[PDB]
């Protein structure tokens, strides 16, 4: 069974079910783009386990060299490629809280909805139909990861970084050189303007970085750190949520008629839309068991939380979009000690999204969900457009 599974669009592969459903807690693929053989989970009950044995390191399992589903390393040539590692190494734990935490969200929850209304309202006011993926998703996400994370940028760097985010997060659809020399020149663009978007006006994250008590190759990979975990995640999830809202119209209607079940929407959401076409993985340390399989130092598990969001065993009905639903704690963010920690500004940005279309009942997609063109091989499933119209 090689990996991934090819399914680019939110109809996740059915192999997921399958292996959930198999006589073994993991199971083995290969990986169509190395030929390395790897192990997959798909059970909640397993990947907590697995997920809070810090035995299985994440660290061991990115590094160079490593098993791995990527076709290509995800980092340049001669760079370390372990930022978030190398950032709490040198002691800046204070310092990500405070640009990611709750003080963060305080700071710019104001702006992120006014932008989020702002967006809405231009839509609204418009004849004829929109693109709510060019139109809505990509200034909001975009303003994200400027004003939050990197700083102020020109169109003409963000697209940069955008295409190679794209280029780089990538099963298939590029040569291995091209996706190589996507994160050649994201890290090239860092080396020489990541400390100059600290110099500008803000309080985003790359700048508190730039201040805190770093060589610039270190403040580099921050900067390419920031790209490939803010903007391709919050720009697929926020395309595949709105898809999902937009497929669920009687849950808008309860939304928009009780504004406060709006947060059990952003957790529902976290856990019923898929975004990462690939797994969370981790590198056993020394040799371990994991519900009776052995695992040898050296290999990797994977966890696929699409698969484990979707478990029967830990969510009833587990394809339905059921809102305010009474279960477990999704695995949207991951789980344990590398729990996402931009899951604050995350869920920020959805819960404003969730909010403005809840607002504006009738908003709807301007084709069939069947019509929707997807993106193919990325790490973060995005379709290619949204038409929308009221
Ligand atoms: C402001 C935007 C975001 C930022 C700054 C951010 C930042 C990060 C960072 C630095 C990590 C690495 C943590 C580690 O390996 O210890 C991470 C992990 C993670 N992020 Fe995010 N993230 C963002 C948005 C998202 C979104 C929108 C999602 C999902 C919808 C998401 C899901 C995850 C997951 C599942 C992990 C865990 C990966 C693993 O366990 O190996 N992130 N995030
Ligand atoms: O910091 C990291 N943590 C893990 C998991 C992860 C978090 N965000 C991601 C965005 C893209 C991607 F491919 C992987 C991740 C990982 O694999 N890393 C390689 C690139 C960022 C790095
Ligand atoms: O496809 C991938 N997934 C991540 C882990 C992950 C699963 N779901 C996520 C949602 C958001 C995020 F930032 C990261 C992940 C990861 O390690 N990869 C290595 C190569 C493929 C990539
Ligand atoms: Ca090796």
């Amino acid at each position: 069974l090689t990996y991934p599974f090819h399914d680019w669009s939110q109809e996740l592969s059915p192999r997921y079910a399958q292996l959930r459903a198999s006589d073994a807690p993991v199971c083995p693929v290969v990986s169509e783009g190395t030929g390395d053989p790897l192990w997959l989970v798909t059970r909640y009950a397993t990947a907590v386990k697995l997920l809070e044995d810090s035995r299985f390191s994440s660290e061991a399992a990115q590094a160079s060299g490593a098993p791995r589903q990527s076709p290509v390393e995800l980092r340049a040539p001669g760079t370390r490629g372990d930022a978030i590692a190398m950032l709490r190494e040198a002691g800046l734990r204070s310092v990500l809280a405070d640009g990611l935490g709750p003080r963060a969200v305080r700071r710019h929850q104001g702006w992120i909805n006014d932008l989020a209304e702002t967006l809405m309202s231009e839509l609204a006011s418009r004849e004829g139909t929109f693109d709510l993926a060019a139109d809505f998703v990509e200034p909001l996400s975009s303003a994200l990861v400027s004003r939050t994370l990197l700083g102020e940028l020109s169109a003409d760097e963000r697209d940069l970084l955008a295409h190679c985010a794209d280029t780089g997060l990538r099963f298939c659809g590029v040569t291995h050189e091209e996706q190589v020399h996507a994160f050649t020149q994201m890290h090239e663009f860092f080396l020489e303007h990541a400390r100059r978007l600290a110099g500008t006006p803000g309080e985003h994250l790359l700048k508190l970085i730039a201040e805190a008590p770093l060589s610039d190759e270190a403040l580099a990979e921050a900067g390419s750190l920031l790209v490939v975990a803010g903007f391709p995640t919050s720009s697929g999830f926020l395309c595949g949520a709105l898809l999902t809202l937009l497929r669920h119209p009687d849950a808008v209607q309860e939304l928009h008629a009780h504004p406060e079940r709006v947060p059990s929407a952003v957790e529902e959401l976290l856990r019923y839309t898929p975004l990462s076409t690939g797994s969370v993985k981790r590198m056993a340390t020394e040799d371990l068991e994991i519900d009776g399989v052995r695992i040898k130092a050296g290999e990797v598990v994977m966890v696929s939380l699409e698969a484990v969001n979707h478990d029967p065993d830990a969510f009833e009905d587990p394809d339905v979009f059921r809102p305010g639903r009474e279960g477990p704690m999704h695995f949207g963010f991951g789980r344990g000690r590398h729990f996402c920690p931009g899951n604050r500004l995350a869920r920020c940005v959805i819960e404003a999204t969730v909010r403005a279309v809840a607002r504006r009942p009738g908003l709807r997609l301007a084709v069939a969900p069947e019509e929707i063109s997807w993106h193919e091989g990325l790490f973060f499933r995005r379709p290619r457009a949204i038409p929308a119209t009221w």
